[PDB]
């Protein structure tokens, strides 16, 4: 029993991070097999950050401007390409300790664990969840930038995220590594604004439904209502509709607690409205939206 | 650059992490060079543990008696003896992934990151404060006894905590890496409980000081007071006395955002006379105690 944000044990990426230099720009990079990948904007210097046009910037580069550290050893770049805003540096040594892995893009609402590294040293990990804007609600600092983002199932590493950037509100964004960022942004100097946010609903009751299973039951009602009936109210404050397939996802913890879905929403719709009067659910003052069925049922199944 | 609760990169531990087994009783263990440390209940069947006597449970097993596994292979045990709560086993095979280590006993309000394990097979990382009442809130399920605690300085990870228990109320206890618990409990299959937990006030002034450092400062009042009128003002509110080395382990903070500690505690207690008032700290209505001024500084710089 207990609930906690719980993130992927970080060794199979750990052994990935190394650091890339060019110029005076530095940051960090994924090693795999003969590869590092990291945010093209190394290549920058103060004055091109502005308004960089990268082609133009990546073919007046030769192999050697790029310094790749792994740990006290020096890798030597024999290769470079650009694909969207990652830059991939071929090196004449394959990384022995490269994972099974894939590069997966994430949908809004999913979760994964971030490695946060600074000089391609890791320094900590922690969970995040996509937005549905398409930031994240990190933390990271100078330096970060080509931290990554990902998922571990059955010894496979899914790589989703890779830092580039942090918005005037505090919040992050970055790409796939695919180089394609996740929302609106672009990798320049500039003050970006994300899209209007909204609360990842079928998360929210997800998190209610591990507070039931932790001894939290306050909130709970005798009332019901209808699927339809709940989105209307949902979308008043801002949250997601909930679908058919996000009622069937919750079906595990339904049925673990016996309470049904459509009653766990009549249960929310009673706390948007009313608010939490001074209490708190699993410690917090606030609703949970970070953490995804599949999140929950990890931490509270049997 | 928000704040968020950060684990430890955990790869360190995760080539550390074996599994014990004693006839068909199975949990975690800890290899480091040629010795296995894992919780001595190991040895019990599920009736011996309702009322164990580990001496006379022990005197019975031979190092054949025990399967220690990294993954599928087995590393053969060439001798073993109980420390306090703790099996240590020697095997015939040094770790070659071994880090810099230490054994400590940490306090309470020290914060450390829990490796949970299954089997042998890291699972998940998470961030535990050592509560007052010695018990951490956890996230455990069957099979994580063993499942060990950890801070890490520079490259030497310091092991503190090893997983042996959940109480009734659903948080956990456990030993450090002798084998001495943290807290009032014992190894048996008994319903314990914890004595009264408090707020960790040294880990509530170093939120305090993050959200100084961060401009959101409205709560700084113009007053200051004596450590020990603190002290007995905050034992009324369920807040833990400050030690001297609370004191130390602020000055960082203190001389960063040059708020004396006393100033400090001065207007902590203006929060708990007055309280909140709608307003937040840090985008919380709550006082925050599960970071560190360590913590702080990790996170900030
Ligand atoms: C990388 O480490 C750079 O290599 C860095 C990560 C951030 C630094 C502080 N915390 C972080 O997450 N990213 C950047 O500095 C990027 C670089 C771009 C993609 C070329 N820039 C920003 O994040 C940035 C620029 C501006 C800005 O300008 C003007 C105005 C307001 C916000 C802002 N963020
Ligand atoms: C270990 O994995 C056992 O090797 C296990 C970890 C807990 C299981 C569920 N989550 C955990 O954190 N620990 C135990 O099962 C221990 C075994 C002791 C050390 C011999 N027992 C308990 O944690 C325990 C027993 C009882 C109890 O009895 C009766 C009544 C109430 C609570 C309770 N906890």
């Amino acid at each position: 029993s207990g609930f906690r944000k719980m993130a992927f044990p970080s060794g199979k990426v750990e052994g990935c991070m190394v650091q890339v230099t060019c110029g005076t720009t530095t940051l960090n990079g994924l090693w795999l097999d003969d590869v590092v990948y990291c945010p093209r904007h190394v290549i920058c210097t103060s004055e091109d950050m502005l308004n960089p046009n990268y082609e133009d910037l990546l073919i007046r580069k030769s192999n050697h401007n790029f310094l790749v550290q792994a740990g006290n050893v020096q890798l030597r770049v024999i290769g470079h390409s650009m694909q969207n805003c990652v830059l991939k540096l071929k090196v004449d040594t394959a990384n022995p300790k490269t994972p099974k892995y894939k590069f997966v893009r994430i949908q809004p609402g999913q979760t994964f664990s971030v490695l946060a590294c600074y000089n391609g040293s890791p320094s900590g990990v922690y969970q995040c969840a996509m937005r549905p804007n398409f930031t994240i609600k990190g933390s990271f600092l100078n330096g970060s930038c080509g931290s990554v983002g990902f998922n571990i199932d059955y010894d496979c590493v899914s790589f989703c995220y890779m830092h580039h950037m942090e918005l005037p509100t505090g919040v992050h964004a970055g790409t796939d590594l695919e180089g394609n960022f996740y929302g609106p942004f672009v990798d320049r100097q500039t003050a970006q604004a994300a899209g209007t946010d909204t609360t990842i609903t079928v998360n929210v009751l997800a998190w209610l439904y591990a507070a039931v299973i932790n001894g939290d039951r306050w909130f709970l009602n005798r009332f019901t209502t209808t699927l339809n009936d709940f989105n209307l109210v949902a979308m008043k404050y801002n949250y997601e509709p909930l679908t058919q397939d996000h009622v069937d996802i919750l079906g595990p913890l339904s049925a673990q607690t016996g309470i049904a879905v459509l009653d766990m929403c009549a249960s929310l719709k009673e706390l948007l409205q009313n608010g939490m009067n001074g209490r708190t659910i699993l410690g917090s003052a606030l609703l949970e939206d970070e953490f995804t069925p599949f999140d929950v049922v990890r931490q509270c199944s049997g």
